[PDB]
C-alpha cells in the first residue's frame, strides 16, 4: 500500500505535525453567516465550530431552522454523514427533529457525556426504559427500547415518535464509550470493530438517511469515524488501497464542515485504521474475527 509507505516515511521523518498543518492551510474556508446570526449564539456549543451555510443541515421548522450540523456528501464514496456537535440542554429536541427529517437510522456517539471532568454532551436519550422522553418544542416522544452493553462501546435501541403523526422509527444507538481522554487509542483494532458493528446494523446504507455523527464539538473523532469510512469503502469500490489518498479524502470531507480532524495524533491514527482495516477489505475476512478477540466485553 501506498498509504503504508507514506506512513513509515511520515514516522520515520516524524513529519505528522507538519503534514497536519499543510491539510489546515489547505483546507475550504467558507462563510457561516446563520451559525453567527445572534438569535443562534445559544444554539452554538463551540463559539469556533460552525456549519458553513452551504452544507448546514436546515430543520423543516417555521421559528428557526437552525442546528449547528453539516452534510458531508462523498459522491464518489456514494455515502452521506450528518456530523454535528453534541446537542446541548436547549437543542436536544432540535437534533431529534433533524434524525425525523434526514430519516437517519443511526445515531453514532464518539465521547462520553462527562470527560475531563466537564460535561461535552447534553443527556439527550433516555437512560432507562420506563422514563421516555418527550421533546415538548418539536413534538418527539424517545423511548428506550432495549441496551447491550459491551467493554468499550454500547448500542441502544430506540423508538423516536412523531407526536403529531404518530407515526414511529427505530433508531440505533452507538455509543463508543473508550476514547481516551487525551491521546488516541493507538490500537485501531477495537475502533474497526466499532465502524464494521456500525455498518453490519444497515444504518449506513443508502436505503436511509444520512447517518448522525456527533462527538462534542463534531470534528474530531467524528471526523476520524467518517474519514475512515469513506477511505475504505473506496478501496473497496475498486479493490485498489493504492489510488486511494487519504489527505486528499480529508479535504474533500472538510468542503463540507470545518476542522475536520482536531490534531496530527487523529490524523496519525487515521491512517493506522485505514491500512489496517485495508487487510479484511482486501480478502482476509478473518480479520475481523481478530478485532473482536482483541475487544467486545470489558471495563
Amino acid at each position: 500500500m501506498e498509504m503504508e509507505k507514506e506512513f513509515e516515511q511520515i514516522d520515520k521523518s516524524g513529519s505528522w505535525a507538519a503534514i497536519y498543518q499543510d491539510i489546515r492551510h489547505e483546507a475550504s474556508d467558507f462563510p457561516c453567516r446563520v451559525a453567527k446570526l445572534p438569535k443562534n449564539k445559544n444554539r452554538n456549543r463551540y463559539r469556533d465550530v460552525s456549519p458553513f451555510d452551504h452544507s448546514r443541515i436546515k430543520l423543516h421548522q417555521e421559528d428557526n431552522d437552525y442546528i449547528n450540523a453539516s452534510l458531508i456528501k462523498m459522491e464518489e464514496a456514494q455515502r452521506s454523514y450528518i456530523l454535528t456537535q453534541g446537542p446541548l440542554p436547549n437543542t436536544c429536541g432540535h437534533f431529534w427533529e433533524m434524525v425525523w427529517e434526514q430519516k437517519s437510522r443511526g445515531v453514532v456517539m464518539l465521547n462520553r457525556v462527562m470527560e475531563k471532568g466537564s460535561l461535552k454532551c447534553a443527556q439527550y436519550w433516555p437512560q432507562k426504559e420506563e422514563k421516555e422522553m418527550i421533546f415538548e418544542d418539536t413534538n418527539l416522544k424517545l423511548t428506550l427500547i432495549s441496551e447491550d452493553i459491551k467493554s468499550y462501546y454500547t448500542v441502544r435501541q430506540l423508538e423516536l415518535e412523531n407526536l403529531t403523526t404518530q407515526e414511529t422509527r427505530e433508531i440505533l444507538h452507538f455509543h463508543y464509550t473508550t476514547w481516551p481522554d487525551f491521546g488516541v487509542p493507538e490500537s485501531p483494532a477495537s475502533f474497526l470493530n466499532f465502524l464494521f458493528k456500525v455498518r453490519e446494523s444497515g444504518s449506513l446504507s443508502p436505503e436511509h438517511g444520512p447517518v448522525v455523527v456527533h462527538c462534542s464539538a463534531g470534528i474530531g473523532r467524528s471526523g476520524t469515524f467518517c474519514l475512515a469510512d469513506t477511505c475504505l469503502l473506496l478501496m473497496d469500490k475498486r479493490k485498489d488501497p493504492s489510488s486511494v489518498d487519504i489527505k486528499k479524502v480529508l479535504l474533500e470531507m472538510r468542503k463540507f464542515r470545518m476542522g475536520l480532524i482536531q490534531k496530527a495524533d487523529q490524523l496519525r491514527f487515521s491512517y493506522l485504521a485505514v491500512i489496517e482495516g485495508a487487510k479484511f477489505i482486501m480478502g482476509d475476512s478473518s480479520v475481523q474475527d481478530q478485532w473482536k478477540e482483541l475487544s467486545h466485553e470489558d471495563l
